[PDB]
């Protein structure tokens, strides 16, 4: 929280709502600039602009299971300070296009660079560095929340002729995007009308995931990232005299009803999604 020297570390932390979340391929950029509000005193000065005013950290899918913490640094070594004093800067995080499901830290830090006359170098040198937000001195830390969501797929059999023991075949495809690459895995648990714990499997992005359900059974994708396109399809059972309808039901949003055996291309949001396929057979 008080740095002796000319280098200043910035830390990024990702706080995962679901600890099993997939980590998006993305960067965070931090800007340092002279503070312009400073009442230019004999002792307080507007900061001198750095040659490298931006620094950044990068997350990739492969960071999953790590600390979710990354560091970068600003370099004050090459800055020329004409006089000893306290030089003021602001440090912020910048992000042009927001990543779905990531919240951006709007914090602005005040950074004081204490520049003292130094015997060794015969000049004023950056000697220590202190940062604060609206409270005590702290390390420069930015925190973002990474939300994710879930997708539940349920099978409902209806009509006096519907077979509650029949297994219906389904496919799920999740599509790769810039944030989540092909072959990354998402966790799936299947709940069955029987004695046992749910069964855990994994689906791969860009790879058709095959599953089956009887009436009253479901699968749940427990760490679906936000912003991912997907399609769920049931096999056609018209030849066996079932009619099929889909309900696509985002938590607390408007339900979409679809005649037939497939969802259209859906894009996951921060809302939990429930998709119910109703298979009706009657005499």
């Amino acid at each position: 929280t008080v740095v002796n020297g000319a280098k200043l570390t910035v830390t990024k932390n990702l706080d995962l709502v679901n600890s099993n979340a997939l980590i998006p391929n993305t960067d965070f950029t931090f800007k340092i600039e002279p503070d312009t509000t400073v009442n230019e005193d004999g002792n307080k000065f507007k900061g001198v602009a750095l040659n490298t005013p931006m620094t950044k950290v990068t997350y990739t899918n492969s960071d999953k299971g790590g600390s979710n913490t990354k560091t970068a640094e600003f370099d004050f070594s090459e800055v020329t300070f004409e006089k000893p004093g306290v030089y003021y800067y602001k440090v912020t995080e910048e992000k042009i296009d927001k990543v779905p499901g990531v919240s951006y830290d709007t914090t602005s830090y005040t950074v004081q660079v204490h520049v003292l006359w130094n015997e060794e170098q015969q000049k004023p040198v950056a000697t220590y560095i202190v940062g604060y937000k609206e409270g005590s001195k702290v390390p420069i830390q930015f925190k973002a929340s990474l939300d994710s969501t879930t997708l539940t797929v349920k099978k409902k059999v209806s009509g006096t002729g519907g077979d509650r023991s029949k297994d219906f075949n389904f496919g799920l495809t999740l599509k790769a995007n810039q944030y989540y690459k092909a072959s990354e895995k998402v966790m799936i648990e299947k709940t069955t009308k029987g004695g046992q714990a749910p069964v855990q499997t994994e689906a791969s992005i860009d790879q058709l995931y095959h599953f089956t359900l009887k009436d009253g059974e479901s699968i749940k994708v427990t760490n679906l990232p936000v912003g991912v396109d997907y399609v769920v399809t049931e096999d056609d059972y018209k030849s066996e005299k079932y009619t099929t309808n889909v309900e696509v039901s985002p938590q607390d949003g408007a339900v979409k009803n679809i005649a037939g055996n497939s969802t259209e291309q859906e894009t996951s949001t921060d809302k939990d999604m429930t998709i119910t396929f109703t298979n009706k057979k009657v005499f």
